[PDB]
């Protein structure tokens, strides 16, 4: 059998061997044509039927490019020569047309198998596009930066596929936004895009993100700002004065109708602009004070005994924790039932607490007892989730019935033919994806988990993933196709679990890595997966500041990285100090098959593996600081909800009339009063901070400094440079 899918697998940054490239053909440019055969073949030809002419291309056998092959397996973080996968079972064939005629056509493929059978594909349409300056559609945009003759519309006989247009930027302006970004604060000079994607590690090196938004603010050096928001959940691209040094070129994917693109715009102070966006996107929710203590997490805490051992160690060491996340809690099949729990089969109906008996010798002999006892100690409990339903052939009967009930409910993301979407990604491959686009779909999925909250009394969810939907033509029950619904997915996912919690009398404490416009209203966020490196530490600071600048208020990260051997002692020290002055303070460790040595990011395990015993005393010190900061974090957060400002706050919000702030993009304000400057280089014994105008007090020594100047500070491991505004007497 011959496979050709014009758009391919629809990984946002990679091509498969069975597609057109570009996926939307452009007249006068090259067109690469790919197809695969299920069996081995001696020949493949592409027949292209033009109105007056017919042409036959002899295709050549090909392998994926080094870049494309890598990306389809989850990228370079999932790849090493040390672990060699088998070769591709598919047999790619390829040809190209160097200068595509502007004529509509049809094409098909013909293969000769090794045993002598002729296989022939279906017929496919070829409708080349061209860029038109005719008023095919309309950009609905106010303000003074839109260049009115700039719109170009990508049109074919089929319709209108994309639009590009430009906004004017001035010589002293800086561009901050586009959601959570890992590379740099000021995006001027860069080309980027806004598509939800799972980049496993090194997000800053690859210029991608889990949490994009089609929004940015533009700030001058006099302190005035404007901003823009392309009001869409389709993919957008930005050339931020890279190609033309005074133009932001914006390209927008369109539907599958007279196209109208709405662009919201604002001007005023930087705060005015962000508030404008928040009025459209949604605003952060009120949260309980316990979110501001230390969060403890470790994927290898997979028994009640292992969790409680770590909670007892925190207590015995005097390093208090406010939250424990448990990831490996479930049967690892349905993510609904604690591992080893016994119960009567349900036909995939929701369970209640009394359905379960917990063996005394099982991994979780009394999960309700764990939660009650942790609650008595002032510790809240968060459980991990994924918006996927496994369909492995080796699942037990309960998980199989749950998947059949999901499909049978109708509440599943669908392929264009109506059958269920099977995950195209590398993680949880071929899993079903629940349709969380309507109230009924969100309720169906979360009702399966309701007993965890109502009967077991858990306090929230780590709503991991959400980036899994690839396919512009997927179908959602809200009426959207994938080209709109796929970026929206993580917003609906976080919302679904927030609503479960609210319905059960609790705060909507969800903890997610992915999102889009609207994510501001739905819980807490962390910066995703990274290595334990200095570069990742720097990237994570950038991620928090940029996420803050788009209204993601309750942000944190895996301090010192979660992946690989434990961080070196010095990195753990500097990162732990920095994390103390960020919105959510949390340590975490990646799954390691319970191999040796232990990879927990606990202060004691890191101290043990590094031979650096003083790390436990350091964690005591900074956790005391964190506890003392709680009233400040609570009050400043309340203020942030009224003002619209970030908590982890770029300098331009309060000091945009000072041009020197842009030379120090990894210092930031924590609320109104504290200026933070993490120490991000190994071997540093001093560290320099730019202070803006006003008087500033050293957090540690009380020493007063005049603002408008650089200052230098000795930085032993017990110091992170922090300056407090000097108030009126
Ligand atoms: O990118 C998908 C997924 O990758 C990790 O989980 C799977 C697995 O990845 C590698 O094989 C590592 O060596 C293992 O330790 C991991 O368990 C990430 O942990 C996960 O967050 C991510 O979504
Ligand atoms: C999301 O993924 C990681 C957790 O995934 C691992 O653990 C779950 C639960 O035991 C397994 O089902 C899964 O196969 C594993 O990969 C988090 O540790 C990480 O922080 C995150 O980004
Ligand atoms: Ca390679
Ligand atoms: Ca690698
Ligand atoms: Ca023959
Ligand atoms: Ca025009
Ligand atoms: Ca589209
Ligand atoms: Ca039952
Ligand atoms: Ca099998
Ligand atoms: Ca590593």
């Amino acid at each position: 059998m011959i496979t050709h899918r014009p758009r391919g697998i629809e990984h946002p940054y990679a091509r498969s061997l069975d597609q057109l490239y570009p996926a939307i053909p452009i007249a006068g440019q090259s067109l690469t044509i790919g197809a695969t055969t299920s069996g081995p073949c001696s020949r493949m030809r592409c027949f292209v039927l033009w109105p007056e002419h017919e042409q036959v291309f002899d295709m050549s056998p090909v392998n994926g490019t080094d870049s494309d092959a890598a990306l389809l397996a989850g990228g370079e973080g999932h790849l090493a020569a040390a672990q060699q996968a088998a070769l591709d079972a598919d047999n790619g064939w390829q040809t190209s047309i160097p200068h595509l005629p502007d004529q509509d056509a049809t094409y098909y493929f013909e293969a000769l198998t090794l045993d002598g059978r002729t296989e022939t594909s279906e017929s496919f349409p070829l409708t080349p596009s061209h860029w038109s300056a005719e008023p095919v559609g309309h950009i609905d945009i106010d303000g003074d930066r839109f260049i009115p003759d700039s719109p170009l519309w990508l049109v074919s006989s089929a319709g209108t596929h994309r639009v590009k247009f430009a906004l004017r930027i001035e010589g002293d302006e800086h561009v901050v936004g586009f959601g959570e970004r890992y590379d740099q604060l000021d995006q001027r000079g860069l080309r980027l895009d806004s598509v939800v994607f799972e980049q496993y590690k090194a997000q800053g090196k690859h210029h991608r993100t889990y949490l994009p938004m089609p929004f940015a603010q533009v700030v001058n050096e006099a302190g005035r700002a404007w901003g823009f928001h392309v009001e869409t959940t389709r993919r957008t691209w930005y050339d931020v004065a890279a190609t033309v040094s005074d133009r932001i070129l914006i390209e927008v994917d369109l539907g599958f109708k007279t196209p109208v693109v709405r662009v919201n715009t604002w001007s005023g102070s930087p705060t005015d602009v962000l508030n404008g966006f928040l009025d459209v996107a949604g605003r952060p929710a009120e949260m309980p004070e316990w979110i501001f203590g230390l969060w403890a997490s470790g994927n290898e805490w997979n028994t009640q005994s292992l969790v409680m051992e770590q909670m007892d160690r925190h207590r015995n060491e005097g390093i208090p924790v406010s939250v424990v996340v448990i990831e490996a809690w479930s049967d690892e099949e349905g993510f609904t039932i604690f591992r080893d729990a016994r119960y009567v089969p349900n036909q995939g109906q929701p369970h209640r607490g009394p359905d379960f008996t917990y063996p005394s010798d099982g991994a979780w002999p009394d999960p309700a007892g764990m939660i009650r006892e942790l609650h008595e100690r002032g510790i809240r409990v968060i459980l991990w989730q994924i918006p996927l339903q496994k369909t492995d052939d080796d699942l037990g009967p309960e998980a199989l019935a749950q998947g059949n009930a999901l499909i049978a409910s109708g509440h599943v993301v669908k392929e264009p033919d109506g059958t269920p979407y099977k995950n195209r990604g590398w993680w949880f491959p071929n899993a079903l994806m629940p349709d969380l686009s309507t109230e009924a779909g969100r309720q169906w999925w979360t009702e399966q988990r309701r007993y965890l909250v109502e009967d077991l009394d858990i306090d929230g969810f780590k709503t991991d993933g959400g980036e899994h939907a690839w396919g512009s033509d997927l179908r959602y029950e809200d009426g959207r196709r994938g080209d709109e619904g796929n970026n929206l997915y993580p917003v609906n996912y976080a919302r679904a679990y927030g609503d479960l919690l609210r319905s059960a009398g609790k705060y909507p404490v969800t903890f997610s890595r992915s999102g889009f416009t609207g994510s501001q209203a739905h819980g807490l966020y962390w910066a995703g997966d990274e290595d334990s490196t200095w570069e990742a530490f720097r990237s994570s600071i950038t991620a928090g500041i940029t996420a803050g600048a788009c209204g993601i208020l309750y942000w944190g990260w895996d301090l010192a990285g979660f992946s690989g051997p434990v961080p070196e002692a010095e990195l753990y020290a500097r990162a732990f100090a920095a994390a103390t002055f960020m919105p959510i303070m949390q340590y975490h460790s990646e799954f390691h098959h319970h191999e040796l040595p232990l990879r927990d990011r606990t202060p004691w395990n890191v101290a043990e593996q590094t031979g650096c015993g003083e790390l436990i005393d350091l964690a005591r010190h900074y956790t005391r600081v964190r506890e003392a900061l709680r009233p400040y974090l609570v009050a400043q957060t309340r203020q942030c909800l009224q003002t619209g400002k970030p908590l982890m706050r770029a300098m331009f919000y309060d000091h945009a009339d000072d041009p020197e702030i842009w030379a120090h993009p990894r210092q930031y304000m924590l609320g109104d009063e504290l200026l933070i400057n993490p120490v991000t280089a190994p071997g540093a014994t001093t560290w320099t901070t730019y202070l803006p105008e006003g008087q500033w007090e050293d957090y540690w020594s009380g020493e007063v400094s005049e603002g408008g100047h650089l200052v230098t500070r000795a930085v032993g491991w017990d110091i992170i440079p922090v300056y407090r505004r000097v108030g009126a007497a």
